[PDB]
């Protein structure tokens, strides 16, 4: 039987790595893209369809689930895996970003907030909620510093996050069933400042985690600045553990982040923008609602292997999205998630074959033509 | 290869019949339930899922399709079957009911109307639209008399419908490809009046059709009155052709209509009410949004063989519908359509085995317990 957690790097090219995370509930191929399952569903997809696109792991949102249907309720019903019908690994966010984005009174103990009923979220309660959900990869409870941030405020926020990271570690370790069956990732903060990123990486490595997220990015800084911060931030993390870039991103963001040593990604872009009419293609995104697609018999993308591109035309999906039909959301979302997984597969294969630099160049030349 | 049209009755019990309609695109088992595909989609279901529930044929709506995406456009794209990805028979309504329900100036030539742009619908144009869509079963263009109707107005409406039935017949026959590959059904009118129903049946039989619909029912008269009208109306139609009750209905309506000689049904109830939270069960309908289901781990129905009842709980579907999640609509709709098909299968098997009367009694005793 598989271990609780084992990350193995099979091949490297520059800072890029490809390999596997083995966990009780399954193997995760890296670099990995995690479809987002906000309220115990990857929107508009059955779990079997999520798996058919190639996903090895999905992300669940602690903040939404603790409000509806409730963490204790999900536990009483058998846990999130049974509840939604996904039997493979689930990574849960901690709620720290979402509570400040969607709900508040912050203190050293945690955050109290009103639902959008009053609720509480501390490091200890976040880890407990993730236990009740039955998460496989638990995220430490942190604070995502707003951008831009002054050096003083970025430092204060990062320092509190590091104290909360130790509290998260101890809460996780004090629950035997969780410690033996799940993994715990810590989150690097520090805004765009190299010295704070270094202090944060050092604090997290001293505590010790199964994986390390780069937090606090994709919050308005733009790709050039995000890449500049990744350039110095990823090498600060332990090389032998997974590196997770939270909330990223567009296809070109993913490619460049892999070039900088990132192993894991999540984003609502393929699901949310799919429902809004944006389809990803190797020649760049298209908006299927545009009148130019009304009689276009071609599939969404000319090479995509997904079931949507095997059967239905742009013209049909254009009609469905314009009409507000649920099937339009279903088909756009399946295609976009499949596109993301095909991107990850091409990334993994090209690193394994020592041709990822050429892949990145070819990808960009065509995607932005 | 299959014929254009052949209806064969394999078994009978009282007025009930079971058999098959063979058409170019497939075999239809009768009594049959047709899921409704309004705007070129059975809402929230891929065609493969519609087929997996047991459907042999679906209904398409001329009125909606002629407005969006347009009949000529669908023809240019290869027809409705190719467009939506359903390769089996499709019956299309004529637009006569929907134009008066959703859009008007009526005359002997047809109906002119404004979309909800001005448009026209005559017997000739309706048959042409259904040809452009590539319909397998074409409905004559008629007028669904409102209920209640005075005898004079019901007579005038029925008489016009019979003139339009002859125009529909001639338009269909004058298009060689349509006449050779599709079938044409006529629609009996006459409101609740036996003498008008008889005159209408006689006029339709003189013209001659491949099947005969009972129109003008399920328009507010209630089940007792609907059944009373069916009691005398169905025997007036040719015994050796299918009998189609348009727009019906609830499970108990279907059972009683089969007892009165009906072979075909369509209704938005399983799809529309599924999206609204109503699930059909052998113990009657339930509203999954009710708080009593929040922790209910049982499937929607305890015997149902559908994929939804094999995997997901009432509690999960309750959560999805309360949250407004697309997957909730998908799962409710698949279950409800599968329930309807299982009902039709039990009806067919019980007639074939000479035990339909007992089935109807057992069904009602439990469904209304
Ligand atoms: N805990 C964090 O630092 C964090 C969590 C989720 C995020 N999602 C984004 N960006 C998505 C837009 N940036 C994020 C940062
Ligand atoms: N052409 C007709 O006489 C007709 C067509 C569709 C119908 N749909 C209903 N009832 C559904 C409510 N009654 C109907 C009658
Ligand atoms: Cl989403
Ligand atoms: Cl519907
Ligand atoms: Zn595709
Ligand atoms: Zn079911």
């Amino acid at each position: 039987d598989r271990p609780r957690f084992s990350f193995s790097i099979a091949a490297r090219e520059g800072k890029a790595r490809t390999g596997t995370i083995e966990m009780k509930r399954g193997v995760i191929r890296t670099p990995a893209f995690m479809p987002v399952g906000t309220a115990a569903t990857v929107k508009a997809l059955k779990p079997e369809t999520v798996r058919a696109t190639g996903a090895d792991i999905i992300l669940g949102n602690t903040y939404h689930l603790m409000l509806r249907p409730g963490a204790e309720r999900i536990a009483k019903l058998g846990g999130l895996h049974s509840f939604m019908g996904w039997d493979r690994p689930i990574l849960t966010d901690s709620g720290g970003y979402q509570v400040m984005s969607l709900s508040t009174k912050q203190s050293e103990e945690g955050v109290t907030f009103k639902s959008h009923s009053r609720h509480m979220l501390s490091p200890e309660r976040s880890i407990e909620i993730q236990h009740l959900l039955g998460s496989d990869i638990v995220m430490a409870f942190d604070e995502c510093t707003p951008y831009p941030a002054t050096p003083s405020r970025a430092a204060s926020s990062m320092e509190r996050s590091m104290r909360w990271a130790k509290r998260s570690r101890d809460a996780f370790d004090s629950r035997k069933e969780q410690a033996e069956n799940a993994a715990l990732f810590g989150i690097q903060q520090g805004s765009v400042f190299e010295n704070l990123r270094q202090q944060s990486a050092d604090a997290l490595a001293e505590i010790g985690f199964d994986g390390y997220a780069v937090g606090g990015l994709a919050v308005g800084e733009g790709q050039d600045e995000m890449f500049r911060v990744l350039d110095f931030s990823v090498p600060m993390l332990p090389d032998d553990k997974p590196h997770y870039l939270m909330g990223v991103g567009k296809p070109d963001d993913i490619v460049g982040a892999v070039e900088r040593g990132i192993d894991m990604f999540d984003c609502v872009l393929p699901t949310r923008s799919g429902r809004n009419g944006q389809a990803f293609t190797w020649d760049g995104p298209i908006n299927i609602r545009n009148a130019r697609f009304s009689e276009d018999l071609k599939p969404l993308d000319s090479e995509c292997h997904c079931a949507v591109c095997q059967k239905w035309s742009r013209a049909y999906i254009h009609h469905l999205i314009r009409a507000g039909e649920i099937l339009g959301a279903m088909l756009m979302t399946e295609h976009n998630i499949a596109f993301y997984q095909q991107l990850m597969q091409k990334i993994r294969d090209s690193i394994s074959e020592g041709r990822f630099s050429q892949f990145a160049q070819d990808f960009r030349a065509r995607y932005f033509a």
